[PDB]
């Protein structure tokens, strides 16, 4: 598919990494963020001339808010391939995500906002949300169960299919200039008949409890209620260590936090261990799902 | 693609106008009620009337609804398409768009006027100016033997001229749309000279309150120093002389605005004075190809 380069910090370079990736985009090469942003195009012109005589790169992203200065300078050098911060980075992938028409709406016209400067410078199937943070690895997770790109996709599960819907995962600390655009795409996922709320197990006891706490509130700002929830306790091959101490946690503290709780399995994405109880699990979901109105 | 306009007899010639140049074949045309329904806005019965015609694509009403009544109404006209004024107008601005700036300004309004509804659920350049229902179109048509690029490079003798046809003045624009339209209409700035178009059925009152308008607008714009050639328009529908009111607009205008070129009496329709008109833009264009 198509490539890009990749600028960040060795802190937001994991996350980066995750969302560029999730924007169907090939990380190949990856740089730190510059000590002294360069001034006229925020990073070292000759970087710049590289990447642009470089036939396998088509995009350039850097993990920053870069000012309109930046873009018109970047952009009238790259010719023809593309360049993103990560404002434009996200409203890309909120797009992607994006099935309403608010949510497209809401996307678009921050993306106008944010670009105007710049250029004034010049038979029966449920749908199964999977939500978490970009750390938890629900991203790994769809594309198992899906056999992996698309946001939406029906898997068979014996007789029955079931839609598995790709959401926009949870950010910590978004730009306020799309605050708006990201609340609608997320929101989405309450329409939903039931949810997957992915867990970062490599968490500390206390960050454990933080997330499944943090993950449930937003979920209930999104308005998500009486939906059945299948919490899945992911990452467990990296535990390394005890692996009770931390599901009991999450099983105990997720009936506390919300309902109804379907069930709480662990899992290993990748591994894909557990991953066909998982699907047991979803399957008498959706039995569930459906004789939930039946009569 | 037909159209159903409902608008007040005062606005209607002015809608007409808007809607045809819209690029929309208006088919049927009805009052605007008096007694606005809180729902729709217009009468259920008509409402259905519309829905109830395969001949109809595109429901326009002059007027600003509220985000419920677009909500009710594109409701029942499950297949159709419903526009009011500032749609109609913003969906006009994007025709005549032709920088890029201009194409996001329009859409952004676009947006912050939607998103309520579904919430609650060198060749020389000459630019023809003036409010809609001067003949600007058809004189546009005319001149380019179109019967819409808005925007076409016509021969007069030996030279390659490109005529653009601005978005048109707007009596009372909506508060939204007011940084779209002007981001629009500035595309004038860049034209090398301009043809200021105006109805010469107007009475002195209202051709002296037209001309201080049309210029006082091009001011707003920041236009100074481009040659402006007035046309005095539609006098096919005047019987008397047209001395007396091509004087007062000749001596009015050039009090108001330099460089004037010059006045001409014209028909669009009639193709009267065009000839004329012609030439005058030849005689314009030899003359800007050297200063």
């Amino acid at each position: 598919m198509k490539t890009a380069a990749l600028f960040v910090s060795k802190e937001f370079e994991e996350e980066a990494i995750a969302l560029v990736e999730g924007a169907n985009y090939k990380v190949t090469s990856i740089y730190k963020l510059p000590k002294s942003p360069n001034v006229k195009f925020y990073i070292q012109y000759d970087k710049l001339q590289q990447i642009k005589n470089d036939e396998e790169i088509s995009t350039l992203i850097i993990f920053e808010q870069l000012k309109p200065r930046h873009f018109i300078n970047i952009r009238r050098e790259l010719k023809g391939k593309e360049v993103l911060d990560k404002i434009l980075l996200l409203l890309e992938i909120f797009a992607l995500h994006a099935g309403s028409k608010e949510a497209k709406m809401q996307i678009e016209l921050a993306r106008l906002k944010y670009e105007l400067p710049i250029i004034k410078e010049t038979n029966n199937i449920p749908s199964i949300g999977i939500v978490g943070y970009t750390n938890s690895g629900k991203t790994s997770l769809f594309n198992s169960l899906t056999g992996l790109s698309p946001k939406r996709y029906a898997i068979p599960i014996n007789n029955r299919k079931i839609m598995l819907v790709d959401t926009v995962s949870f950010i910590r600390g978004i730009p306020p200039q799309i605050v708006d655009a990201f609340f609608v795409t997320l929101s989405e996922a309450k329409y939903s008949d039931a949810l997957i709320l992915v867990i970062d197990s490599t968490f500390s006891e206390n960050l454990l409890i933080e997330t499944l706490q943090s993950s449930f509130e937003i979920l209930r700002e999104i308005g998500v209620s009486g939906k059945p929830i299948l919490v899945t306790l992911n990452k467990i091959d990296k535990i390394n260590g005890d692996l009770y101490k931390k599901l009991d946690l999450v099983e105990k503290l997720s009936k506390e936090l919300y309902s109804p709780i379907f069930d709480v399995i662990p899992i290993s994405a990748l591994k894909r261990t557990n991953l066909e109880l998982l699907r047991d699990k979803i399957y008498q979901l959706a039995t569930q799902l459906s004789l939930e109105h039946h009569h």
